[PDB]
C-alpha cells in the first residue's frame, strides 16, 4: 500500500508518496530507461491500495490497476464506490470486498464522461494539494455530481502525477494554491497512451517514433515529438502503458 497525508503536506512530502507510488507498480523491463507496466496481473495483486488522509486525518483508500495506473473505485468509511465499467465491476471482486455496501457511480472513469458529470471541462477546474483535500473530503460522503469533479482532482493529483514527472511539478507548485491545469499538463495526461505506444515502438525503429507526437509545451507551445532523444521521454514520463493493452 502507499499513503499520503494531507496534514502537514508539502512539495517534500507529495514527492515521496508520487514516489512511493511509482514504485508500487511493478515492473519486468525499461524501455529506453522507462519502467513498463505489466499486460497483465491476476487476482488482487492486480490492485494497488492508496490510502489518503485529508487535513482533518478523515481517509479514503483508493483502489488502482497496476498495469495501467487507472482508478477503479475507494472505499470511504464502510462504503466502497466503483466506476461504472467492466474493469471496476472486476476489482470490485478483490477490494474493499468487506464494505457494508457497495456504489456503482453513475459513470466511468474517463475522462469525458466524469466532465459531463461534474459540468466543467479539467480546463476549467483548480487542482493542487488544496483541491485534494477538498477531493477527499467530498468522497466520504456520496454526492454523484460533487464526487466527479473530486475524482478529476484526484486522477491528475495521483496517476497523472506519477506518469510525468512534469505534471508532478504542477502540483507542487500548487502545494498551497490551486490553480487549474497548465495546457501542457492537459496535452500529456491526454498523450500518455499515445507516447507509451510510440516509445515502445521505437525499440526496433532506431529510436524513432512510427507516428509523431504532437505536445503542448510548458510556454503554451505545440512541439512535435519524434524520437526518443525528446525531452518529454529522456525526462518526464515516468510510467509506460504496455501496448499490449493500447
Ligand atoms: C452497459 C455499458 C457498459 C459500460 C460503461 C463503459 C466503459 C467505459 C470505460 C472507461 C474506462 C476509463 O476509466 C479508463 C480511462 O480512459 N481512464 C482515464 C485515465 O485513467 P484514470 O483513473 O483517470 O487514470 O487514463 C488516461 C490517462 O490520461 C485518461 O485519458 C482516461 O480518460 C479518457 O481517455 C477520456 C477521454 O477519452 C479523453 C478526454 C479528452 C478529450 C480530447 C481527446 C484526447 C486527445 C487524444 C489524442 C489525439
Ligand atoms: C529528434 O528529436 C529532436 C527534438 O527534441 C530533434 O532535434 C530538433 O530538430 C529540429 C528540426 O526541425 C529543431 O527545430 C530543434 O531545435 C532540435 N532540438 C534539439 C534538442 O535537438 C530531431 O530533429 C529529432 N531527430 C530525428 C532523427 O527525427
Amino acid at each position: 500500500d502507499v499513503s499520503f497525508r494531507l496534514s502537514g503536506a508539502d512539495p517534500s512530502s507529495y514527492g515521496m508518496f508520487i514516489k512511493d507510488l511509482r514504485n508500487a507498480l511493478p515492473h519486468t523491463e525499461k524501455v529506453y530507461n522507462i519502467p513498463l507496466l505489466l499486460p497483465s496481473v491476476s487476482g488482487a495483486g492486480r490492485y494497488l491500495l492508496m490510502h489518503l488522509f485529508n487535513y482533518d486525518g478523515n481517509t479514503i483508500t483508493v483502489a488502482v490497476d497496476v498495469t495501467n495506473v487507472y482508478i477503479m473505485g475507494y472505499l470511504a468509511l464502510t462504503t466502497s464506490y466503483f466506476f461504472n465499467e467492466p474493469a471496476a465491476d472486476l476489482a470490485s471482486q478483490y477490494v474493499f470486498r468487506s464494505a457494508r455496501r457497495k456504489i456503482t457511480l453513475p459513470y466511468s472513469g474517463n475522462y469525458e464522461r466524469l466532465q459531463i458529470a461534474a459540468g466543467k471541462p479539467r480546463e476549467k477546474i483548480p487542482i493542487g494539494l488544496p483541491a485534494l483535500d477538498t477531493a477527499i473530503s467530498t468522497l466520504l460522503h456520496y454526492d454523484s455530481t460533487a464526487a466527479a469533479g473530486a475524482l478529476l482532482v484526484l486522477i491528475q493529483t495521483t496517476a497523472e502525477a506519477a506518469r510525468f514527472k512534469y505534471i508532478e511539478q504542477q502540483i507542487q507548485e500548487r502545494a498551497y494554491r490551486d490553480e487549474v491545469p497548465s495546457s501542457a499538463t492537459i496535452s500529456l495526461e491526454n498523450s500518455w497512451s499515445g507516447l507509451s505506444k510510440q516509445i515502445q515502438l521505437a525499440q526496433g525503429n532506431n529510436g524513432v517514433f512510427r507516428t509523431p507526437t504532437v505536445l503542448v509545451d510548458s510556454k503554451g507551445n505545440r512541439v512535435q515529438i519524434t524520437n526518443v532523444t525528446s525531452n518529454v521521454v529522456t525526462s518526464n514520463i515516468q510510467l509506460l502503458l504496455n501496448t499490449k493493452n493500447i
